[PDB]
């Protein structure tokens, strides 16, 4: 068999590693000849489900072309978002959950696209079409995958079919879905091992709306709960900030991204502009701001027209 | 349900009308409302399968955006060859065996392409992971389809699979592949209904190589014994243009499009030359000329230095 070459996009999310991985195993009981490959770094999300199922990290690479001569895709299709020589490679086949753009082939190829939340899903369809028992210890990468790509089902994308497979795939792997996921998922930006200095810099960004000097700081969370345990630290280090920058108001935002609220924390003189343009009441310095995900579409917006 | 479209490329082939009537019943056995459509005139071949099997011919449509909102492709996905207005619509779901090109969606879809020579045989595989049964009636045109697109299993592109699904819907059908076959892709063109001095005319170029008048006329078919069967009448009208026109040879060249080896038949005085630049030998003025499909460049340069 010719060597194939199996990889997703850059900037390697949990899916872009674990389909690579999930899919050549597939590929190889087949009879070929495959192996996952990532074309950046594995991030702690990942990380966390590459351990817990005692599977190695599959091998960077630069280039294919000085490799193989034929590729296969998984979890993307457009050249900006694929391999550097991908010009100069045959992509053999698709497998993925996105619009198809930037993409196109000189011969026929197996492509196949499905509007689910997630390209593990549907190799998990790919396993039992072939007839191919799914090793427990792939199982999880999968299931990593569907987690980490639905937010654990609560993104918009997610489908029934991700989550009727995320079930089948968690019982495989010996594993509870949501508590199994709720970890790995967590293990994402780990907050709880960062300074109460380092998660006031992060993202962070100043502005001088209205005269006023104003800085937001975003963090996003699995649970709001963990870094709301230590606001009296948190307002420690920003009541800092605010004193140095002489920032009339320092408005941290602290995002849960499983339920897309964040919790708010103000400080400063215009910490009352926060209850005005989110209509809410600071109650400790801490409002909940119901829906806000965003901070350039959703906070500055809004608080420039108030203020 | 929203009501959907599903039609194949312009200048419409028998996968193209076939797949879109199959694929549109898959898809309201399934629950959903679809309806077959075609974007052109059906053409001979299509027509003989339609009649066999008592199916009505898709109906004729100009755009879409005026009657639905999505729209679901099949045997193509290039926009030249799709819909007039199909930058208006969107595409929900494609099902394809070509190359991926001048196609680009802005939202996820079910793209489903495989490197098969016929979108039928991928259907073939959709009714059973579905679990539908396959009517009598529509497991005709899909074998139809399949016939049409592998020229009989003799195209370049025809798989193991599309023969394994040809004999799977043509017993469905109550047929036999093979028999009901020919006489579909008969109905193409049809030389049957030909005169004797309308196929030595089809394609008639006239040469003077090496002083010598000649004239070689060349005939595709998908069963030289269709043309060969009528030597007596076609050596009976070559012999009076050979008198007509002072020709010191003329050379029927008939093609089998199905094994790319074209049969001969010289008359003529310079008959010879054919054994010469051919290497062979004429008995009964008919000679098999293995390989040779293009007359352009492969029968006149070498004749052309044979004489
Ligand atoms: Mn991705
Ligand atoms: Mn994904
Ligand atoms: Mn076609
Ligand atoms: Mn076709």
């Amino acid at each position: 068999m010719e060597k194939i070459l199996i990889f997703g996009h850059q900037n390697p999310d949990t899916d872009t590693i674990c389909s690579a991985i999930a899919y050549a195993d597939l590929k190889n009981k087949l009879g070929f000849n495959a192996e996952p490959v990532r074309l950046g770094q594995v991030n702690g999300e990942t990380q966390y489900a590459l351990d817990y199922f005692k599977q190695e990290s599959p091998r960077l690479v630069e280039t294919a072309a000085n490799e193989v001569n034929g590729v296969i895709l998984v979890d993307h299709n457009e050249r900006q978002q694929s391999i550097k020589d991908i010009e100069e490679v045959q992509v053999l086949e698709v497998i993925d959950h996105h619009r198809i753009a930037n993409f196109e082939t000189a011969e026929p190829l197996y492509y196949r696209a499905e509007p689910v939340g997630c390209t593990a899903t549907i190799l998990n369809k790919m396993y039992k079409e072939n007839n191919v028992k799914i090793e427990k210890e792939i199982a999880g990468l999968m299931l990593s995958a569907i987690i980490s790509d639905s937010l654990l089902f609560k993104s918009p994308t997610c489908t029934d079919q991700d989550v009727a497979a995320a079930k089948e795939l968690a019982e495989i792997a010996g594993v509870d879905a949501e508590e199994y996921g709720l970890n790995m998922l967590k293990a994402g930006a780990d907050l709880s091992k960062k300074t109460v200095e380092e998660l006031i810099s992060l993202d962070a960004k100043e502005f001088t709306l209205g005269s006023k000097k104003v800085e937001i700081a975003q963090v996003n969370t699995v649970d709001i709960e963990d870094v709301k345990k230590r606001q009296a630290e948190l307002e420690a280090v920003i009541s800092k900030v605010v004193a140095e920058k002489n920032l009339d108001l320092f408005l941290l935002v602290i995002t849960d991204i499983l339920e897309n609220d964040s919790l708010a924390l103000a400080i400063g003189n215009e910490a009352a502009k926060v209850e005005k343009a989110f209509n809410v009441t600071l109650e400790n310095n801490t409002a909940l701001l119901k829906g806000v995900v965003s901070r350039k579409k959703q906070v500055v917006p809004v608080l420039t027209d108030a203020m």
